[PDB]
């Protein structure tokens, strides 16, 4: 499924990320409009065997199990399946877990790059949630 921006805006916000660890709606907007274009089907494998899932990339090494990563730990407890789903929740709660690591939204490299330090409220403008 590719949300529209509003549309992926407004599930974010109903899924509680605004402000969550300080990161306004619009950064967690952002992070996704880089990481995977608003794509909850989007995947990248890795050389070192290592998948990234998801809207929000999250990848196979620390965060999910895909059982094919010799990694590999399952911090999220979760199968990276679960965050192909047109449903964001699992995606959602994973992210929960990393930003709250203290490296924040810095475990996100797209967002590093792309996001962070900008006007990340231009993301949730025209929308009105
Ligand atoms: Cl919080
Ligand atoms: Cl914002
Ligand atoms: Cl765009
Ligand atoms: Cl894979
Ligand atoms: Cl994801
Ligand atoms: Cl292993
Ligand atoms: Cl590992
Ligand atoms: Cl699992
Ligand atoms: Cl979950
Ligand atoms: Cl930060
Ligand atoms: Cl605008």
């Amino acid at each position: 499924k590719v949300f529209g921006r509003c549309e992926l805006a407004a599930a974010m916000k109903r899924h509680g990320l605004d402000n969550y660890r300080g990161y306004s709606l619009g950064n967690w907007v952002c992070a996704a409009k880089f990481e995977s274009n608003f794509n909850t089907q989007a995947t990248n494998r890795n050389t070192d065997g290592s998948t990234d899932y998801g809207i929000l990339q999250i990848n196979s090494r620390w965060w999910c199990n895909d059982g094919r990563t010799p990694g590999s730990r399952n911090l999220c407890n979760i199968p990276c399946s679960a965050l192909l789903s047109s449903d964001i929740t699992a995606s959602v709660n994973c992210a929960k877990k990393i930003v709250s690591d203290g490296n924040g939204m810095n475990a996100w490299v797209a967002w590093r790059n792309r996001c962070k330090g900008t006007d990340v409220q231009a993301w949730i403008r025209g929308c009105r949630l």
